[PDB]
């Protein structure tokens, strides 16, 4: 069966996915600025065993592009998801994100548990690790430059966008470890995503709503549940827009298996990197037994 | 004996300290200082030059008008100009870190006459900055602040709350040494910080100057090339400014030039090692 193009009703917005094979759902969330074809190499692989659902986030491609900066609420778009599950007809899902998708990852789990069977991670901090750190931390404070340059109204959307996309693409390179990682005709592909209407906008909406610097510099403290379900992060450790600062003791916000797999030579895009090692650490964390009652047989 | 003066300049009332006499010489200070950054090279040089260390427009003492539209670097340097007239001269050896660099630069490139001999400490030419920032990740990480500052009222908020916790913190983040600054000096720079207007000033020189549209822009800024003698004296280890944006300046000057590289020091220079920084002014004016 193929690749398929679908579009439902969740969280009163209409989101775009595609989906390939039958067995447990896994979905796949991209982040910034990417869209559900930042996993084409996981997709297939994947779809050998498990059912698999890659989503346009809310604001994203084909997903409906609600107006307004509240509309983009951390909690809006872990309701999306929790929407999403149920409306492809279930109740529980194992839940990959990388970037903005594993922001989301992480919040859903942690508040709707019951949701989530497992988690992967690939590149993005804990919410409560990046609040907690930031502020004191010059490297990530640096690392985040692009979070300030988000949040003026209307002029990044311009920049970003002017020249057929000349400085998004440029920043966009300029994020990973090898300069040719995308081809010229991915980098078409991505323009295409980019270009729908209010798109941009509506993605830079997720800084402005979650990341404005009352947010990052507050003295307010965040309560997040720890997370009581497996969980495997992946990580690329020459990530340019996440210090190894906010991974340290990463494990203190799991109280359940989890398992961390370091790739000292790729970046924040390990799935595209290394698509192989990932897709095969990500099927042996889903397929393990929980239950293990026949040592050596 | 250093006295304290004020003089109308370009609109506006500036406030400066002065020492010594004979050859004028500027001493500009950037953010987020005041003339007291120039505390351990004002005596020094006093026994030998006619010493001037402004704050400039929106500083300490000096008048903050309001609207980001009044810090726009011209403004900034026709201040500069016209303080050289009001305290009877025509020209002065001028001398300008951060900020009061930028400025610097500026005021030699469109009035050599004004100026005998240009200083920079730790500030990039503004042509450099505005050719090479919007392309370099590494200097665009080191300008997070820059786009912070963007911000209308947060900023301000952010970085003065609890008396300036925020602002002291990644100030003595940016020094090569925690203990820099001693508790006295950190009164007096707090002092300064709070006079009514000062910070909301301070942070519209970026909001004038380096918003986004001009970081981003594709237009040649025009910029003449330096016709006077150049001194460049850089801290390696500054927070603020990639070592990419001073390299490779033989576009922008066509007069003598030397660069004196301090591997171990930072942005504040003129305080991690005060007599070095002295010792190359002097020997510089002085051939
Ligand atoms: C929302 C966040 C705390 C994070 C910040 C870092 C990145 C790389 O922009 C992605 Cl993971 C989103
Ligand atoms: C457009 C940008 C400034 C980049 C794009 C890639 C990331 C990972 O989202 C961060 Cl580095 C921001
Ligand atoms: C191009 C500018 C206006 C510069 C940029 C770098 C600094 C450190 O913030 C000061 Cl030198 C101002
Ligand atoms: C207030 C800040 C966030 C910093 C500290 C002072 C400097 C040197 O001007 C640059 Cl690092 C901006
Ligand atoms: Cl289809
Ligand atoms: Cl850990
Ligand atoms: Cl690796
Ligand atoms: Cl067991
Ligand atoms: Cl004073
Ligand atoms: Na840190
Ligand atoms: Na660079």
């Amino acid at each position: 069966e193929m690749l398929k193009h679908e579009y439902v009703k969740v969280n009163g917005i209409k989101m775009h996915y595609v989906t390939q094979g039958k067995g447990k759902l896994l979905l796949l969330l991209h982040g910034f600025p990417d869209f559900w074809y930042v996993w084409r190499f996981q997709i297939p692989a994947l779809a050998k065993h498990f059912r698999v659902v890659a989503p346009d986030l809310r604001g994203y491609n084909e997903t409906d592009k609600p107006e307004g900066v509240e509309n983009y609420r951390l909690d809006l778009l872990a309701k999306d998801i929790l929407g999403l599950i149920k409306a492809l007809g279930e109740e529980h899902a194992v839940v990959v994100g990388h970037d903005w998708g594993g922001i989301i990852s992480w919040t859903l789990t942690a508040f709707n548990p019951q949701a989530v069977e497992k988690l992967v991670i690939l590149n993005a901090p804990h919410p409560k690790a990046y609040m907690t750190r930031t502020k004191n931390s010059l490297r990530q404070l640096q690392k985040s430059w692009y979070v300030f340059f988000f949040q003026v109204a209307n002029i990044p959307e311009k920049i970003l966008s002017r020249n057929e996309f000349a400085f998004l693409k440029n920043m966009l390179i300029q994020s990973f470890v090898r300069r040719d990682l995308l081809t010229e005709e991915d980098l078409r592909i991505y323009v295409d995503a980019w270009s729908k209407s209010g798109a941009l906008t509506s993605a830079l909406n997720y800084y402005r709503a979650n990341l404005n610097p009352d947010i990052i510099f507050s003295e307010k403290t965040v309560v997040f549940p720890k997370i009581k379900v497996p969980t495997l992060v992946i990580w690329g450790e020459k990530d340019v827009a996440i210090s190894k600062d906010l991974i340290v003791n990463m494990e203190d916000f799991i109280e359940a298996p989890y398992s961390i797999k370091y790739f000292p030579e790729c970046g924040h895009w390990v799935q595209l990197e290394e698509p192989e090692l990932v897709r095969k650490h990500i099927e042996e964390f889903i397929l393990k037994s929980d239950i293990h009652h026949h040592h050596h047989h």
